[PDB]
């Protein structure tokens, strides 16, 4: 047995910034602190204006990335669960949920912009992270790439669900995980966006 009246709801996902790449320089905006942060968790009432392409998003205990793609907002499963994100009219429930590809999606927040997916086939790619920095990525397979110069893996906590884009500015996956060797990452594995437009049919 348990005690049914006691039993707690997980929070919403939160919009709480979001990485700024409509410019000449990407840079990370914050437009909701910790205090309103875990209170629109519990409600799931978030008013903000959205804006852009990359978000910065919060559970209750990490921060990491979500991108739109296609009219669909795209995170880890690692990251985001099944949870529901914030939204003006309050609690939206996800639209995608894929544990297998470690994907989840909601649909895009009224004035978020969409990424393209790639047509292109480049292998020079650029990881968007989370503290917006623009970082050179060979792609090495269908789901890896090596970073052009290797990094203590603290560079890249917090950018899962971030892009890997073309030189065109086309999303060519969604981060995942780091390739770490004695707490270097050398290189990345991503979700393929080919995986994503499956997914939508
Ligand atoms: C991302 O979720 C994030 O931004 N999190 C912060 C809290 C908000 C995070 C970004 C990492 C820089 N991703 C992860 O933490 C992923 C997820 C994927 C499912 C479990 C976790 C683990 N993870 C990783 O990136 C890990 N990497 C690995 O487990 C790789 N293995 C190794 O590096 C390794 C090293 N020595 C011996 C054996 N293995 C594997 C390699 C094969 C492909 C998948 C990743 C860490 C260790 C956290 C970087
Ligand atoms: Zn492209």
């Amino acid at each position: 047995g348990s005690h049914m009246a006691s039993m707690k709801k997980k929070g919403s996902v939160v919009i709480v910034g979001r990485i700024n790449l409509s410019g000449d320089t990407a840079y990370a905006q914050q437009t909701r602190g910790e205090e309103g942060c875990q209170e629109t968790s519990q409600t799931g009432r978030d008013k903000n204006q959205v804006e852009g392409e990359v978000q910065i998003v919060s559970t209750a205990t990490q921060t990491f990335l979500a991108t739109s793609i296609n009219g669909v907002l795209w995170t880890v499963y690692h990251g985001a669960g099944t949870r529901t994100i914030a939204s003006p009219k309050g609690p939206v429930t996800q639209m995608y949920t894929n544990v297998d590809k470690d994907l989840v999606g909601w649909q895009a927040p009224q004035g978020s912009r969409s990424l393209t997916p790639c047509t292109c086939g480049s292998s020079d790619l650029y990881l968007v992270t989370r503290h917006a920095d623009v970082i050179p990525v060979r792609r090495r397979g269908d789901s890896r790439g090596s970073l052009l110069s290797p990094r203590p893996i603290s560079y890249l906590k917090g950018s899962s669900g971030g892009p890997l884009l073309c030189p065109a500015g086309h999303a060519v996956g969604i981060f995942k995980a780091a390739v770490s060797t004695r707490g270097v990452a050398k290189a990345v594995d991503f979700i393929p966006v080919e995986s994503l437009e499956t997914t939508m049919r």
